[PDB]
């Protein structure tokens, strides 16, 4: 899984798109899905 503060999604986003537990794959803005 992806670590705390590591980016998860948003801007048609590739790479480690699956967060660690406790933290959420966020939706702060359309581009900004992060592990918070």
């Amino acid at each position: 899984t992806q670590s705390h503060y590591g980016q998860c999604g948003g801007i048609g986003y590739s790479g480690p798109t699956v967060c660690a537990s406790g933290t959420t794959c966020q939706v702060l803005n359309p581009a900004y899905s992060q592990c918070l």
